[PDB]
């Protein structure tokens, strides 16, 4: 019965495009009649540094700090600090998780990363056997809402940027499908620096409009061959 | 004819396999009579988030934050935060920049992600235009030192991860090329964890002894073709 909305926001200014595109999406789920939940990051103040910190009591190796084995642990043993927790239990009563993001080097803000080093950690995310189809957040569906600087056609084959599949590839399969996310097509608003009003309103209307009928999309072939491949 | 060498570190342990392979850089450049400097950035407990903290001075447009806009001309101005403005020297002087890092959902840490968001900035790093080969920082070398969980073998076109050159994309092209950086061959030293003693060793002497010869490579053509072929 419903859905359950995630919508992991990336922008410092509540007046830009992207705070525009993260409202659209919550006034538009929220008419739905969804639960919808969003993490303000920059406003949380969310830490992006993975360090000792994010286990509390006492390291399963105090003499030689391994991130990865003491997350996994600290997880199986309830020890993670609360901020990745609060995260994780957000995270898996949602069906769908949207992040919503200006594009920085070719990947995600910082912040952004932080929140994808901490929160999607080994015993939560994925573990030895769980991983890409067999991921730990399988049944889940993931989108990415980014926005760029360049053009689209800056972002082609043969543009300067090469293809913006190019760069989904970390992102989509080396981080959301690694962790069992069924993939949604991701939306891409161009250059809205550039753009002009008319366009500007036309790629959030865009979006708007295809969030009325997100739940019967089909996530795509997440794939070398989708990414790549012709 | 000397050379300057600046690597970017970013391990929370420094008897970890990263942490032997930015000593054995260390090392071996200053045996050669290289001027290095290192940026730990864990050590440093560097700020990864883009903020409006990163600009001390009055702002272009005090009604609607543009981190982009703000920062470009707080570099110009030179209202930037200092710890932003260390790095840009850093660079700045060096010849050649290398990159220590942990592979993290086929991407670098977000303390190294927040590196690069803050310390590349317009006017310093690239201009609009004046970015890929008419980049600000051309003359400079840089290179991509990474270790990984998965195997060389998960890392081909047919393995699970894909090519080991895909993940690279965003880094080499989307952010080295794109400041105008000549970018050298990446160093890959794959599943150091699941590697032998023998095999450990092994990785570190293979690195220290490229290193030896270092300044007569040539880098790559850091294009399309090079990450993906077709
Ligand atoms: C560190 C850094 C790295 C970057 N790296 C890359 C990169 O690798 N590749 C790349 O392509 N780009 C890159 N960029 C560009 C960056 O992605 C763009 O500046 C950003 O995505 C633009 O959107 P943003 O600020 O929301 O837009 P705003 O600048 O917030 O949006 C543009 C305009 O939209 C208007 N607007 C707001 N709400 C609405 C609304 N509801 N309807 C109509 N108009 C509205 C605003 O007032 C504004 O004038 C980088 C930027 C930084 C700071
Ligand atoms: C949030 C997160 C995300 C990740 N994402 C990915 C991903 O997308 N893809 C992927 O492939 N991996 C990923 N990993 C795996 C991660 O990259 C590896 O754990 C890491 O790179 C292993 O190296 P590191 O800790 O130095 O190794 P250590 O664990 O530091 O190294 C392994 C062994 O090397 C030994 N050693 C150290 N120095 C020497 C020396 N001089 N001689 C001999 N032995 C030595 C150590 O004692 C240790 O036993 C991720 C990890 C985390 C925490
Ligand atoms: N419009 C573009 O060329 C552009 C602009 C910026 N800018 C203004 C911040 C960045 N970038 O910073 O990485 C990257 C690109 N990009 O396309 O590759
Ligand atoms: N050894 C691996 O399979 C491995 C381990 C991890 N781990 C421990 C953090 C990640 N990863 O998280 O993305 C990725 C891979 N990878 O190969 O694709
Ligand atoms: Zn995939
Ligand atoms: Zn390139
Ligand atoms: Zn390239």
């Amino acid at each position: 019965a419903g859905k359950k909305v995630l919508i992991v926001y990336a922008h410092q200014e509540p007046k830009s495009f992207n705070g525009s595109l993260k409202n659209v999406a919550v006034d538009e789920l929220s008419r739905q009649g969804c639960t919808v939940t969003v993490s303000d990051l920059y406003a949380m103040n969310f830490e992006p540094r993975a360090t000792d910190k994010d286990i509390t009591g006492t390291l399963s190796n105090p003499e030689v700090f391994n991130y990865g084995v003491e997350t996994h642990e600290a997880y199986k043993q309830r020890s993670l600090a609360s901020d990745i927790t609060d995260e994780q239990k957000k995270v898996r009563e949602a069906d769908l998780v949207i992040f919503q993001f200006p594009l920085y080097w070719f990947s995600v803000p910082a912040i952004l990363k932080g929140w994808m080093d901490r929160v999607l950690c080994q015993g939560f995310a994925f573990d030895i056997p769980g991983f890409y189809d067999s991921g730990l957040l399988q049944g889940k569906l993931a989108l990415l809402s980014v926005t760029t600087g360049g053009t689209a056609e800056m972002y082609t084959k043969t543009g300067v940027n090469g293809d913006s599949r190019y760069f989904l590839w970390p992102l989509q399969h080396g981080t959301l499908h690694f962790c069992g996310f069924k993939v949604l097509a991701p939306q891409i608003s161009f250059a809205p620096e550039i753009a002009s009003e008319e366009e500007r309103k036309g790629m959030v209307a865009a979006w708007s409009q295809r969030l009325q009928t997100i739940w019967k999309e089909e996530p795509i072939p997440c794939t070398a061959h989708w990414h790549f491949g012709q």
